């Protein structure tokens, strides 16, 4: 019936940011290399800045759930409304990618998991298992995310520690498109604790610490595993198709790296979606409470868990999953990953705008930065949009319009304009 | 020192919507035909609806300048800020296309106007001439726009009246991309009177009448000239390259149609940009007055004309014109026309949202529509975005972020949040 403690929360943030990314990014990145690494560097810096922004903002205002709340204070109910619809959509839509991936990893052990049918079925089942777990509660979901991420660090920490022996000279000059997709994706999760603040005991101290702790851990692992791989698989080796990560895996860990890796990968991927289901429920609840989403989303139980909220998300998730637009259908991760990333960027951007419009004054002698630090978060949000696909940036731009019109229609009486008419 | 009268205003709206479009659209449209006509039909219907929306909204609130004001009341200063930055940008950027076009038309008479140098030079000069005219005033700019559009109707009205004799059977089944560009472009201008309300005597009566009058006239001419051409140039004739409009022109008007047409075309194109320079100055002034743009834009003279405002716009226009991104450089109208159109759509969309959030109550027994009529305006805005280019929709999406961040940075103290902090 109560909230969650620092360590578990901070591991949740670390895990929001990893799960899929840790194993996808370093492989991918080493593989293509060169121009790609700069991109990676840029987005690392941007994520670190954005994290300071969130840290500071959740500090100022320990409200649930993250950017939704900040955008509502900062601008209107309308920007609140919109921020949540976007972020909410992003959380669960992204799950459609992660189930297919994290269950793919276990195909190593259960060959049958590669018949599309079994894959799809097994996928829906796992989605609902994590819905159930969330219904059990934040404590249950968080404990599982915790064990899951640490498990996923075994292989990352391992390759790092034993890649030092094989560490050498670095070919840094040497497709860039889709790596950019993966790299942008791999650093979403910065905002998680801030969004899940309503469900963390002592938000004001715990959340800012948690987000920086989490980002810091995640930043460290990404850089270490990445440099490690670039250093230990040769430049002429880069070529070897289907190689990349797995190569470093076996050479640094034995001929059981297969099992260990495709286990901790799966571990980090699933149970990370446990956390994203959670987060989806939290924005929606946060918003429904203010009357900026339908009220069923605000409907909680004893512990204050939006069970109907989470159940719905389970339903939507499985409709989408069984749809033709799903990775199970298309065998493609670009659409889902892309909208998932871009729908997060608007919340990011409003959060930055929020820090300044809300927390000027609370800056004092340390003002620029913040100013500096946050125009960096701004430039990263822009960077990410510009580096995303045009089709998908357009689909998000359309979604903005649909959301606008939909608020107009669904809230027309009872809105309360900032500068009303008369008569 | 004073304002403008119905007839002139309503001709301005008619001319905002034509100038370039009347001669570009019907040609183009007949040429490609088929699927293209449906697109045309859709956008006609959407523009008619959007016009009812603007008519009703300027009625409710006869404020300057249009959607900027409505968005400010409806949502925050921030949505006000953004609506204006977008619409303001659109007005003058679009001018870069129109000068090159409308001066092109006079190349018929002055062959030299086809050396790129002379073309460019002549272009900047004409831009400034219309800046001057605006500085003389709204009355001067409007009178010129008036004579200009009526002149441009001579050829349209003519082809219509004498295309009835040649009217026959219609091949309606038969690239679609760029026609869609032209058709979307050709119906921008609906919002003009509403934006130029601050400078029209008796806004509340005059403006709603003006916008419907203007749209109505424009709607009529587009449909008449278009059906006329489709009916009088044969299906096998459709092919004939460089033909299209000119064919119908000569066959319905003599072997001087060349002069008459490339004169009234030029007429409608230039002096339409007189009106767009005006409109640019009006949004900026409207906004600067509320402290949502720099104050120089609010700086008026005796008659209350933002001379520095308009001069600046002249400067920006000529920087852009002499830039590599200009039609003088690229020989292409897609970029400029596209951003010009998409930057208008967000103002449209917020205006629709505004009508409902502001004017519920003032609907009474006639409520749905409005509801109906305005979800149509909504669907048209979405339609236009979706039918635009992905690159350019993305550039507009980025611009949104730049505008957001820029408001954050430039207004952080003094903003006044809807739900502030403490301490
Ligand atoms: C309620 C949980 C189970 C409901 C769904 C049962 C599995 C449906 C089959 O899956 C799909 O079958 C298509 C037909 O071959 C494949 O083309 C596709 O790859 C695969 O995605
Ligand atoms: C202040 C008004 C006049 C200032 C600008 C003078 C004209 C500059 C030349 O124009 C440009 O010259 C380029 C070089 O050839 C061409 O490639 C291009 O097509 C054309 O756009
Ligand atoms: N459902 C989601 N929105 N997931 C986002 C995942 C992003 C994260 N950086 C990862 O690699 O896993
Ligand atoms: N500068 C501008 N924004 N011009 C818009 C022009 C659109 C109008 N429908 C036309 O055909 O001329």
């Amino acid at each position: 019936a109560h909230k969650v403690g620092l360590i578990p929360v901070t591991l949740m943030v670390s895990g929001a940011i990893m799960g899929s990314g840790v194993f996808l990014l370093p492989a991918n990145l080493a593989s293509t290399g060169g121009i790609a690494i700069y991109g990676w560097l840029v987005t690392i810096i941007g994520a670190l800045g954005l994290s300071m922004v969130y840290a500071k903002m959740s500090f100022l205002d320990p409200s649930p759930g993250g950017s939704y709340a900040y955008a509502r204070r900062c601008f209107g109910p309308f920007l609140g409304y919109q921020t949540n619809v976007l972020y909410w959509l992003a959380c669960w839509i992204g799950n459609i990618a992660m189930v297919v991936i994290g269950v793919g990893y276990l195909s190593y052990f259960f060959p049958i998991l590669k018949d599309p049918w079994v894959l799809t079925i097994t996928c829906v089942v796992v989605l609902w298992i994590f819905v159930l777990l969330n219904i059990v509660g934040p404590k249950m979901i968080t404990r599982v995310q915790a064990v899951a991420t640490v498990l996923a660090l075994i292989p990352i920490v391992g390759i790092a520690v034993f890649g030092w022996f094989w560490f050498r000279g670095e070919t840094y000059m040497a497709a860039i498109q889709s790596t950019l997709n993966v790299t942008l994706w791999s650093f979403i999760g910065v905002e998680s604790a801030s969004v899940a603040a309503g469900v963390v005991k002592n938000p004001k101290r715990n959340v800012p610490i948690a987000t920086i702790g989490g980002v810091l851990i995640a930043a460290v692992c990404y850089v270490l595993s990445t440099t490690a791989i670039m250093g230990m698989i040769p430049n002429a080796a880069l070529r070897v198709s289907a190689s990349p990560f797995g190569d470093a895996a076996r050479m640094a860990l034995g001929d059981t790296a297969g099992a260990i890796v495709s286990f901790c990968a799966a571990a980090g991927c699933l149970g990370s979606l446990g956390g994203w289901t959670l987060l989806a429920g939290q924005t929606a609840k946060a918003a429904a409470d203010d009357g900026l989403f339908p009220p069923i989303f605000a409907r909680v139980n004893k512990a204050g868990t939006p069970v109907a909220g989470l159940i719905i998300v389970g339903i939507l998730m499985t409709i989408f999953q069984l749809s033709s637009i799903s990775p199970n259908a298309t065998k493609e991760f670009g659409l889902v990953s892309s909208v998932s990333v871009i729908f997060t960027l608007v919340p990011y951007l409003y959060t930055c705008a929020a820090l300044l419009l809300l927390g000027h004054g609370h800056f004092g002698k340390a003002r620029p930065a913040y100013l500096a630090v946050t125009t960096i978060a701004f430039l990263y949000c822009i960077w990410a949009v510009v580096g995303s696909g045009a089709k998908e940036v357009m689909w998000s731009f359309v979604t903005l319009m649909v959301i606008t019109a939909m608020y107009a229609l669904n809230y027309n009486r009872l809105h309360k304009n900032p500068y009303p008419l008369d008569a």
